[PDB]
């Protein structure tokens, strides 16, 4: 029972979960003198006209926006990856402050949130069996700033009060998740892990460099969401982030220079 506090955060996750102190845990920081531009990288291909958007759940960590990933409708190809990867799930990380709440870190800058756009390997025929493959996942990672509205936002933050403790969910139809991309489509890349118990080394990470703008009030009501379950004592659901990890043995690639 497991989580991000005193008693059961971060750094009491190997005990259950030994992969913690593995080769290839995320996230990291992403040290930009260091990340080699690499032309081998193929172009980014994000394709979300088609997607499905159904069910938006407080998962008791987190809330995710959840996709019809039954055909290829919103897929990610290209960059790093081979194959085609199908949308499954969007969620953030956020903090108590708007000075944290990113799991990556930028020269050591943390973001006040994160976006994944998590994506499964079509070849592995569905999410369960991604999970258990080196190339498994593919997660586009997106970095949010305190600053102007993101308005392509407004839609997740009005529904959250109807999912505000773990286990609700409620309906979440027609909702594009193009409006929550920046400009560019600039990354950076390297092979990691899912940041929550079981810490599958599954993921292709792909890291954009252009951070998004999110209001204040859009991030406060991040942080009126709960962990708990109702009917149990409130604790908000804020820092539900896991911090940088070591590289190891790993470089990290940028596609720009
Ligand atoms: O990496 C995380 O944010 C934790 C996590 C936990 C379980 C599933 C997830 N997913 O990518 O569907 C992500
Ligand atoms: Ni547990
Ligand atoms: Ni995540």
């Amino acid at each position: 029972h497991w989580g991000y506090g005193k008693h059961n955060g971060p750094e009491h996750w190997h005990k259950d979960f030994p992969i913690a102190k593995g080769e290839r845990q995320s996230p990291v920081d992403i040290d930009t003198h260091t990340a080699k531009y690499d032309p081998s990288l193929k172009p980014l291909s994000v394709s979300y006209d088609q997607a499905t958007s159904l069910r938006i759940l407080n998962n008791g960590h987190a809330f995710n926006v959840e996709f019809d990933d039954s055909q290829d409708k919103a897929v990610l190809k290209g960059g790093p990856l081979d194959g085609t990867y199908r949308l499954i799930q969007f969620h953030f990380h956020w903090g108590s402050l708007d000075g944290q709440g990113s799991e990556h870190t930028v020269d050591k800058k943390k973001y006040a949130a994160e976006l994944h756009l998590v994506h499964w390997n079509t070849k592995y025929g569905d999410f369960g069996k991604a999970v258990q493959q080196p190339d498994g996942l593919a997660v586009l990672g997106i970095f949010l700033k305190v600053g102007s509205a993101k308005p392509g936002l407004q839609k997740v933050v009005d529904v959250l009060d109807s999912i505000k403790t773990k286990g609700k969910s409620a309906d979440f139809t027609n909702f594009d998740p193009r409006g929550l991309l920046p400009e560019s489509l600039d990354y950076w890349t390297y092979p990691g892990s899912l940041t929550t118990p079981p810490l599958l080394e599954c993921v292709t990470w792909i890291v954009l460099k252009e951070p998004i703008s999110v209001s204040s009030e859009q991030v406060l009501k991040f942080r009126k969401l709960n962990f708990n379950g109702e009917g149990e004592p409130e604790e908000l659901m804020v820092d539900n982030w896991r911090p940088a990890q070591p590289l190891k043995n790993r470089q990290i690639k940028a596609s720009f220079k």
